[PDB]
């Protein structure tokens, strides 16, 4: 009976499991339930507090992963196979894991938080390249990471109506965070310093968790890895999330008997159909065809977000306000073979001009004739307007300039503007891990895996010099984490990290070479996309 | 009693003058008359052939310039005034020049015409710049030159009509060219072999007649320097021809006194104006505040050209063609000073950026609101927006992309695609007797020096470097149009200057160093202007 795997939260007594790390042991206290379940009536409402419970809670183990779509696209290969789900798929799936020292830090150690991607879709905590273990052993850190309601279940709305009110797979974050605000200071962890950190749709979460003001004051410094509050994909209006609500429950059955415009009875019908039943339509209620387009995502519905993601960063006060941001090399790249015809993962992807022309339709679906025109005239190389690798990659380049690169360049410079501190990167290394194609460089989210040092783990058959770029890279993210600052204090030789500012645009690459300090991020492109394109 | 400078051509006889090149003597007939003065009843009318003389006609002088207006911006200023009038301002002023070599030459002499420039307000022949002796003594060229009208004598139209048909200055230069065709064999010229060349509004007029099927059998090569039929300013529909011929003639207090009505009294009230009364009223016809746009201009009458210059270019064969075509380094640079505010040829000219805003809705008159947002966002560096040189170059690419560099590059490419051959250069060596500011690179124009080879003139105090510069141009000139190659047929590894093709898109610069290849004439910039930019 080991004292140290032996803690009481608010609600009882949790027993945790020692992990071996490469570098010594670990306390992990896995699955523990931060909300009631929301089955049941509870379907698409907001969380509610888990009640108190009698005698020792088992987290010894990954609880269950929130019920989502499954990739099939490319079955058995793990480049799709990693991100699917590694546990049981239930609507009980609202837990959160936590990671510490071996033993209890003897001081209270800044917290990190991280919050899951996967497009709003899809995602769990229990993830292998979410294992905080090596974080938290070699830099001492207390890593936390929930689980929250994806998909119809977390993000169905109804606008306006109480059954439905939407964001609640937000509030299951918020919940969490809640959570850990309270709790925390169990574990050794220092509630007053708190960092969420997120990769894609979390990072967009991040965002979110900035421009609410309930949740700002449950945390401090925020890092968005490949992801923005703002941009296409990460929120909906609400008349939208109306359309594709009642459109799924038209696919569903729901509402039944002469339907009508009740919408407590259509949620009352929604609530009675098995979850596989709302996933198999999940996809039908896209307004066109697309890719990098979330059919339920965070709705704009003047409470949550109090006004839009773009007009909440325009106005809003960041003085006091520490931001981390970045994107990786080819943002768009794998996103190609889910649907722009001519792009698969066995072969080289060499494309025609027409090929292109429908693939820039289906990569901007919201653009116009005129504003696809537009596109077609900007990523097209004019002395080879026909060349299959330079339309290829331009078409990666289409589509994560427009729905992360730009949209991470406007969250910066207008953070910045707002008096924010901001830091930039762009993330240019290539796993040697890889299991997808050589064209598609470095792809969507593939940062994650050394962010939390995995290539520690001398079994997972990375290189030394991988082994010693996720060391600085948790230098980096812990050193922002505790200060503020990802720059190592005192020290220099090293060299410096500069905050990204409207005057000078500074962000640093980060790869196996040293700190490359860069200006102007996608300058000329996102001033496109972000200035030009919207007067058309 | 000199043998050699006594010619006979259908008109008459004529006696020359012998001129001392630098090399040795040439043969000069200056002032022969190729049309009966277009003066009286006679204005705006057609040209009629110079009714035969007695006696032999005096050759050894210049003749008039037409009546034009005389630049005023800055007086005694080389730059402004090298291109005024150096001779005196008539209504009577069609006459013709040619160079021959002394003595003349034994076999037929291919022959260079040459059309002066100017925006058809403007020019003449006997400019210091067009002096033909140089190419006459050294590379053995007959080279003729014709002055014809410009301005309100020559361009203005009230389509339609008898008496003011339109294009009267262009149907001189043709009248010009049937001339040298009956008589440029007396001279020792080759009536087989003619090649016209021009620059500015010259060039243009080149280029019409290219497009205007009489024109056709009276030349065989063209060579089109810094200007285009197709364009922005080198023609007029008919409606605004007649538009700015009707207010014109209003402001000259010429309805008379009710409004406008019978063509024939309009134009017959219009001819009892004295010329300097249409000088000074010419520029308040244009209808936006501009530069780069010249009031009287070619208009699109359904005759002289039988559609518009792009609708011509698009549809025409050109098969048995062979056309020169290039820029200047900076086309658009004095231009600013033409009043864009902020813009002089005293000071480095920094502007600020409203400056430049204003300066894009200036220099692009014809713009909507939306177009000129996306000029300035083409041209803007997003790195540094407020940085005042970037933006004084970028209004001068502005003006020089527009109406020059992307015109010829939509010229070049259509040719090619029809089936003419096409050379295209790049003129980047700036003069350095050059009195305009260093801020203007090399301006419009400025490479007709050493074409016409004037730094072969030690008087003229040029450099040796420009001396052998000059002489390798007039052998790319001549070579082109000796055999329609510019290339030396005997050599190898000069290096050789390709065609221009739609594929390979290869044009070359001409400066000091050696011929370099490039691809690719203003790509991008140009698939704005010409594709892209129209959509608006
Ligand atoms: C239509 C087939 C249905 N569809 C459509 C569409 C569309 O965009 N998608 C999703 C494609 C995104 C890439 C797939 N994942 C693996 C499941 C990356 C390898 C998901 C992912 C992982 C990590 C972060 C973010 C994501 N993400 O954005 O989806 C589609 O399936
Ligand atoms: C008293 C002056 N007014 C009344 C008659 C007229 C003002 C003169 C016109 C000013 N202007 C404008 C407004 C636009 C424009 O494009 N240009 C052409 C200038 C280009 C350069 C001229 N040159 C030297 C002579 C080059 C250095 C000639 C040249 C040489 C070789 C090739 C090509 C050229 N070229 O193309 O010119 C221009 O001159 C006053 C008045 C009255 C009513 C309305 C407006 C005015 N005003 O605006 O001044
Ligand atoms: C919706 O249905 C419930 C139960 O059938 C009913 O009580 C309620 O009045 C209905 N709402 C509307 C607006 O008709
Ligand atoms: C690559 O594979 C995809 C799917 O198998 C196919 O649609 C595409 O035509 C292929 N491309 C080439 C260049 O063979
Ligand atoms: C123009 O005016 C004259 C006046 O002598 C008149 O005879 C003639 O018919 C008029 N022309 C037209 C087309 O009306
Ligand atoms: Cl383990
Ligand atoms: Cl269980
Ligand atoms: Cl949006
Ligand atoms: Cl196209
Ligand atoms: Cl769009
Ligand atoms: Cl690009
Ligand atoms: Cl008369
Ligand atoms: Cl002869
Ligand atoms: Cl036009
Ligand atoms: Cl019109
Ligand atoms: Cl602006
Ligand atoms: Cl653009
Ligand atoms: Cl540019
Ligand atoms: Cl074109
Ligand atoms: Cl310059």
């Amino acid at each position: 009976e080991d004292p140290q795997l032996l803690v009481r939260v608010r609600g009882g007594q949790l027993r945790g499991i020692r992990l071996k790390a490469p570098g010594g042991p670990v306390s992990a206290f896995l699955g523990i339930p931060f909300a009631e379940p929301p089955v049941g009536s509870r379907r698409f409402m907001p969380p509610e507090p888990k009640r108190p419970w009698s005698g020792v809670l088992d987290a010894t183990t990954f609880q269950n992963v929130c019920y989502q779509y499954v990739d099939t696209l490319y079955p058995g290969f793990e480049g799709t196979e990693m991100w699917n789900p590694n546990r049981e798929l239930s609507e009980d799936c609202l837990y959160l894991n936590v990671w510490t020292p071996y033993p209890r830090p003897a001081s209270p150690t800044p917290v990190l938080i991280w919050i899951y991607g996967g497009g709003f879709y899809s995602g769990a905590a229990s993830l292998d390249v979410y294992d905080g273990r090596f974080l938290a052993q070699v830099e001492g850190a207390v890593l936390v990471s929930m689980n929250y309601r994806v998909g119809t279940f977390g993000f169905l709305a109804l606008p306006g109506s109480r059954e439905a009110p939407g964001n609640v797979g937000l509030l299951d974050q918020r919940l969490a965070l809640q959570w850990v605000q309270e709790n925390i200071a169990a574990f050794g962890g220092d509630p007053m310093s708190v960092t969420l950190f997120g990769e894609s749709a979390g990072a967009a979460s991040v965002g979110m968790h900035i421009l609410s003001l309930p949740s700002r004051s449950l945390f401090h410094r925020a890092v968005l890895q490949s992801g923005t509050p703002n941009g296409p994909w990460a929120t909906v209006s609400a008349g939208e999330a109306r359309r594709r609500a009642t459109l799924l429950a038209r696919l569903v059955g729901c509402p039944p008997g002469g339907a009508g415009g009740n919408d407590t009875e259509l949620i009352a019908c929604l609530r009675t159909r098995p979850a596989q039943d709302l996933v198999d339509h999940e996809w039908h209620v896209l307004p066109q065809e697309s890719i990098f387009r979330f059919s339920f995502v965070p709705v704009v519905d003047g409470d949550f977000l109090s006004d839009t993601p773009e007009a909440l960063i325009n106005t809003g006060d960041f003085q006091d306000l520490q931001v981390l941001v970045g994107v990786v090399k080819d943002e768009g790249s794998y996103f190609l073979v889910y649907g722009v015809p001519g792009f698969s993962k066995d072969n080289e992807s060499l494309i025609s001009r027409a090929q292109f022309l429908a693939g820039v339709r289906i990569g901007v679906p919201q653009a116009s004739d005129l504003a696809a025109e537009a596109v077609v005239l900007h990523y097209t190389d004019w002395l080879h307007p026909e060349d299959p690798t330079h339309l290829r990659d331009a078409m990666s380049a289409v589509v994560g300039d427009h729905n992360v690169v730009c949209p991470v360049a406007q969250l910066a410079g207008r953070l910045a503007a707002q008096g924010a501190r901001v830091y930039a990167y762009i993330f240019e290394h290539r796993a040697s891990t890889l299991t997808w194609p050589l064209w598609m460089g470095v792809p969507h989210g593939y940062e994650i895996e050394f962010i939390f040092g995995l290539p520690l783990d001398p079994s997972l058959n990375y290189t030394t010099e991988e082994r010693i770029f996720a060391q600085r890279l948790m230098k980096y993210w812990t050193n922002f984490a505790r200060t503020g600052d990802p720059n190592d204090p005192r020290d220099s030789k090293s060299p410096q990290w500069p905050p990204y500012t409207t005057a000078a645009q500074q962000y640093v690459s980060l790869n196996l070479k040293p700190l490359e300090v860069r200006r102007g991020l996608r300058a000329q492109t996102c001033a496109f996309w972000n200035r030009f394109l919207p007067k058309l």
